C-alpha cells in the first residue's frame, strides 16, 4: 500500500491547493464543459472534473487530476507556484518541509482510518476522533509546524495520538504571576497531573534540590524544554534561577490546537495549555477575567441559557516576569467538557461534520441516520445550537467569538447535538466600537487588551470565520444526502429569520451586523498563507432566499 | 552551592585570563611580591601569580579581585566585548559556550568528590575519560552550539550517559562503503546489536517491507533529533530514507564527542558518527593513509622498538547522490585500543597528566608513586614513548603528526607508560614540501588532498600542537612534585639528544626539523577562538635549559 496511498494523498493534496487558491482568486479555471476545467499556471496546465459549489468554491475530483504526462505531486504544484506567489528560494524551502509535514500526515490518518465506515468513526473515544481530524479545511499544509522534523511530529502532534509526559521546572515564588480563582489550589492541580505515586517521587527529587516553599512548580511541554527552555534560558539554570526538575506525572495528548493538552491517564475535568515557541503578560492573565465575564452573560441572557451554550473558563494561569520569559515560560489550566456534560453526551469538534470515510460517506450522515430525525430537522438544530448564540452575543453585547471548525465543540447523544460548547477566547475576542450599554458590565482590564474595531470588522468573524471556513465545506456532504447547498442555507436563513423576529427591539442592531447583504467582502491576498480592487462575492444566504 | 558556583566561576576566570595574557590580548602588569594586575576598559583584575617557562601565568584562583564585582565568567565575558569587537550576536553565542562549561564543571566536581589521585587512576578506563577536564587551552572548553542542558546531560562525556543510537535505512547506490579485509556488515551489526536486538530490528525491517538493496545507517540520536529528522524530511516522506528507530547497545560519548564507545559489550570497535554542529574524498581516502603508516611503524626499527601503534579504521560510510548527504549521513568504525593492549596494560588519554584531585594533588605523582620509580626516570620514559616516535616519523617520512592530549593514548602498567597509541589524524595531519624518497610510497589518493607545508611551519604542528599545548600543562605539576621546568625540559632534550645522536645518518633532517631554535614563531590570531601578522617571538625552553 506504499505506493497507492503516496500517490491518493498527493492528488487530495493537490485538488485541496487548486480549489483554494482559485477561490482565492490566484488564478481562474476555465470552463472545459462537461464538469471538466482546465487551471492555466506558467508552464503547466491542470485539468479535472469539478462541481463549483454556492461558495464559488470548486469540488475537485482528485483522481480526474491531470499536468500533461508528470506525476500528480504536490512538491511539483509548489514548484510551480513560485512565480505566481514570487516566492525565494527560502521561503519555497520553508514550505517543502510544511508541504513534506503534511503529507507524512496525511499518510498517518489514511493508515488509521483504514476499514473504518462512517458509523465506525463517530463510535470512537471522543479523544481518538479529534486525532483523526483532517486538520485546518482552510490552509494548503495544515500540518507544517516550523522546526518539527519527523521526530518531533510523531511524539507530540495529533494526528499521530502519541502521548508523552510533562517537563517540570522550579521558580522562585518572586518570578511568577499567578492568577489561580477560586477553591483551586496548587496541590490540587499537581494532584490532576501527578497521581499520588508520582507526587511522592515529584516531592522527593524537590527536597533533593534543596527547594522549599519559596519555590513554585512550573511545567514544561518536553518540546519546548528540549528545544528552546533548556538552551534559551541556559543561563539561569546556571545560575540558579531555575531549576530543572525532569519528567513526572500522566501521560498527556495532544489536541487539534498542538498548544491544548488532554490528560489521557486519568480523566480529571482539567486540560492544560502550554508554550510552544514555534514563530503578553497582560494579555495572559485577562483571560480568567473574560470567561468570569462571558460565564455570567450566558447564565443571565434568556436567549442564551435557552440555547444551551457553554462556557469552558481558565481558572489557573501563570507566566514568569524578569518579555521572553512570558511568552516562553507558563501555563494555563482549561475546563475540559466532561465536567459539564451529561453521563451519555460525547464531545466532537464541529469540524468532524466535514470528514468523511474510506468510501466518501459523511460522518454529519452518520450522525443523521442515528438521530432518526429526517435531515433538515437536525440542521435546523444544529443551526439554533451553533449560530444562534454566536449571532446573539454580536448583536446584543458587541462581542465577537472566533467561530472555527477546531474551536467548536459540540455535545452530541445519539447523534443529535444538544448544545455548544466554547473555549478559545484571549487574542480572538474582539468587540465594536459602538458603544452598546450591554458593554458597560465589561471590566476594563479586559477591554484594554481586546480590539474594538467597527461592525463590518465583526461580520467576518462570523461570515469568513464561520460560514465561509465551516459551513462551506460541510453543506456540499449534505448536498450528497439530498438536501441541495441551496436548501442548505434556506434552513440557515430561516433560523436567523425566526430569530431575529423573536427580537423586534433589535431591528436596529441588526441592520448593524446584517447578515443578508447581497454581497460579502473580501479579504485581500496579502502575503498568500499556504500555512496554519475592492473585491467582493455572492452571500449564499441572500442567494438563496431570491426567487 | 553557592561554595561550589564560586569556585566553578573562578577556575574559568584565572584560565580566561592567563590565556588570554599569553595570546597577548592584552598584558599583566606586575604589582612586585608575585602580585599581578590587568587593566580591561571600565575594570581592573588584580591576583596573585607565578609565570612559568613558556611565558604563561600560573593563577592562584583564590586571589582573584575585580574591583566591587563578584567573580563571575560572564563578566569578564562583557568586559572583553570591546576588546575582541564581538557582536551582540557573537556575545551571546559564546555566553551560551560559557554557561555550558560552567555545567559540564560542576558535574565534574561533584562526581570527583573524595577521590584522592591514587582513587582516580584507579577508575575504568572509560569513567576515567569522561571525568576528565576537557580541553586545556579554549576557555569554554565545553561548549557546543545548539547544545542545551538536555543536549548536554545525554550526550557529552562528562555526564558520563550512555544511549542507543538511531538506525535509518538507505539503498546501496546511494552509499559509499568501503568495508575491508575479513570485515562484513553483519560483523558490524553484531558489534552494535545484541541477539534480542537484532532480532527485533530484524522484525522492523521486513515491516518497512526492506530486502537487501538497502543497508542499515547508524546515526547519533542528537543528530538524527535536530538534523536529518527535519533537514531530510522530504527524502523521508518519499520513502529514498527510512528510518527505523533506536535499537541496540548502550554508547558512550569520548572526549571527542564523535566517537562512542560500546558501554553494554566490550566489542574492540568504536563508532564515529556525525554531528553538524558548525569534501567526500578527504573523509574517504583517510583511511588509506591509516594504512601506510601501520605499515611504517611495523616496518621501521625505531618505531618498532618504540610500540607505537596506529589505530585503523576497518570500515566507513557515507551518503552521495541527493554534498549535505555526504557531511551528515555516514560511519566511520575505529580500533579500540584494547585490541592492541596486553592484558597488564590499562589506556589513558595523555590528557590525564593534567589533572590535580580536589586537594591539588597531581594524578602525574600518583602514577609515579605506583611505578616505584624516581620523577626523572619516570619522565625519560615518557618522552621517549611520545616525543621520539613522533619525530622520527617527521625526520624520515616527513610526515607530522596532531599531538594533543585528547588523541594521545597511553598504554599504562604498573604506572609506567609502555607505549602511544595514535587515533584521530584524518585532518590534523601535514606533510612536507619537500619529496623525500621514504614518501615516494605514499598513495597518491592521500598525497592530494592533504595540505604540503614548509620545515619551519612543519614545526609547529609539533612545538605548538604538542609542547605547548600538551607539556605546557604538566610541567608545572611536576614543579609542585620537585621537578623543576628547566630540569623538566632538561630531560626531553636529552632523550632528542640521544635519539639523534643514534641516527647519524640523519644529521640534515635534523638541521631542517631543529627542536633547538632559541625561538619559536607565533602565528598571529586576529580570530581569537574562544571554543573548542605575528606575535612576539618565544623563548624555546630546549634551548633555555641548555644554558
Amino acid at each position: 500500500m506504499n505506493h497507492k496511498d503516496w500517490d491518493f494523498v498527493n492528488r487530495q493534496l493537490v485538488a485541496k491547493m487548486l480549489a483554494e487558491l482559485e477561490y482565492e482568486q490566484v488564478f481562474h479555471a476555465e470552463s472545459q464543459g462537461d464538469g471538466r476545467y482546465c487551471i492555466n499556471l506558467p508552464g503547466a496546465q491542470w485539468r479535472f472534473s469539478a462541481e463549483r459549489g454556492i461558495w464559488g468554491w470548486l469540488w475537485i475530483d482528485a483522481q480526474t487530476l491531470r499536468c500533461a504526462d508528470e506525476p500528480v505531486l504536490a512538491q511539483t504544484l509548489l514548484m510551480q507556484l513560485k512565480p505566481v506567489l514570487s516566492m525565494s528560494d527560502a521561503t519555497v524551502a520553508e514550505h517543502m518541509q510544511d508541504l513534506y509535514a503534511t503529507l507524512l500526515g496525511d499518510l498517518q490518518l489514511l493508515k488509521a482510518r483504514r476499514g473504518l465506515s462512517a458509523s465506525d468513526l463517530i463510535d470512537l473515544d471522543a479523544d481518538r476522533l479529534q486525532c483523526l481530524l483532517s486538520g485546518h479545511p482552510k490552509f494548503a499544509f495544515n500540518k507544517g509546524r516550523r522546526g518539527w522534523g519527523k521526530e518531533a511530529l510523531e511524539r507530540y502532534a495529533p494526528e499521530y495520538a502519541n502521548t508523552f509526559r510533562l517537563h517540570w521546572l522550579a521558580v522562585k515564588r518572586e518570578h511568577m504571576v499567578w492568577r489561580c480563582d477560586g477553591s483551586l489550589t496548587i496541590g490540587t492541580l499537581l494532584a490532576a497531573a501527578m497521581d499520588p505515586q508520582e507526587f511522592a517521587r515529584f516531592n522527593q527529587v524537590w527536597q533533593d534540590n534543596g527547594l522549599d516553599n519559596d519555590w513554585l512548580p512550573l511545567p514544561v511541554h518536553p518540546w519546548q524544554w528540549q528545544q528552546k527552555i533548556s538552551l534559551d534560558f541556559i543561563a539561569d539554570l546556571a545560575e540558579g534561577r531555575m531549576v530543572s526538575l525532569g519528567e513526572f506525572g500522566d501521560l498527556w495528548l495532544a489536541q487539534q490546537s498542538l498548544r491544548t493538552l488532554t490528560n489521557a491517564s486519568r480523566q480529571g475535568g482539567l486540560d492544560i495549555k502550554l508554550p510552544l515557541t514555534i514563530y503578553p503578560g497582560k494579555y495572559i492573565a485577562a483571560g480568567p477575567l473574560a470567561s468570569r465575564w462571558l460565564q455570567q452573560v450566558f447564565a443571565t441572557d434568556a436567549t442564551l441559557k435557552q440555547s444551551g451554550a457553554v462556557i469552558l473558563g481558565e481558572p489557573a494561569a501563570g507566566y514568569v516576569s524578569h518579555y521572553r520569559y512570558q511568552e516562553m515560560l507558563g501555563v494555563i489550566w482549561r475546563e475540559n467538557p466532561c465536567r459539564w456534560l451529561k453521563p451519555d453526551e460525547s464531545p466532537i469538534l464541529m469540524a468532524t461534520l466535514m470528514e468523511c470515510d474510506e468510501n466518501n460517506q459523511p460522518l454529519i450522515g452518520a450522525y443523521i441516520d442515528r438521530s432518526g430525525l429526517d435531515a433538515e430537522t437536525w440542521l435546523t438544530q444544529l443551526f439554533r445550537v451553533v449560530v444562534v448564540p454566536l449571532y446573539h452575543l454580536l448583536c446584543r453585547y458587541g462581542v465577537a467569538l472566533i467561530a472555527h471548525g477546531q474551536n467548536i465543540t459540540l455535545a452530541m447523544k445519539k447523534g443529535v447535538p444538544q448544545r455548544v460548547l466554547l473555549k478559545d477566547f484571549q487574542g480572538d475576542m474582539r468587540l465594536v466600537k459602538d458603544a452598546f450599554p450591554e458593554m458597560d458590565s465589561l471590566p476594563q482590564e479586559v477591554r484594554d487588551v481586546t480590539a474594538r474595531l467597527s461592525a463590518d470588522y465583526l461580520i467576518h468573524d462570523l461570515q469568513t470565520g464561520h460560514f465561509v471556513t465551516v459551513l462551506r465545506f460541510v453543506s456540499p456532504l449534505m448536498a450528497r444526502l439530498g438536501v441541495p447547498e441551496r436548501r442548505f442555507y434556506q434552513l440557515l436563513a430561516a433560523v436567523l429569520s425566526d430569530y431575529m423576529q423573536e427580537h423586534p427591539q433589535m431591528s436596529a442592531r441588526f441592520a448593524l451586523f446584517s447578515l443578508f447583504k447581497p454581497q460579502i467582502i473580501r479579504v485581500v491576498l496579502n502575503p498568500v498563507k499556504l500555512t496554519w480592487y475592492l473585491e467582493d462575492l455572492q452571500n449564499p444566504l441572500w442567494l438563496a432566499t431570491r426567487d
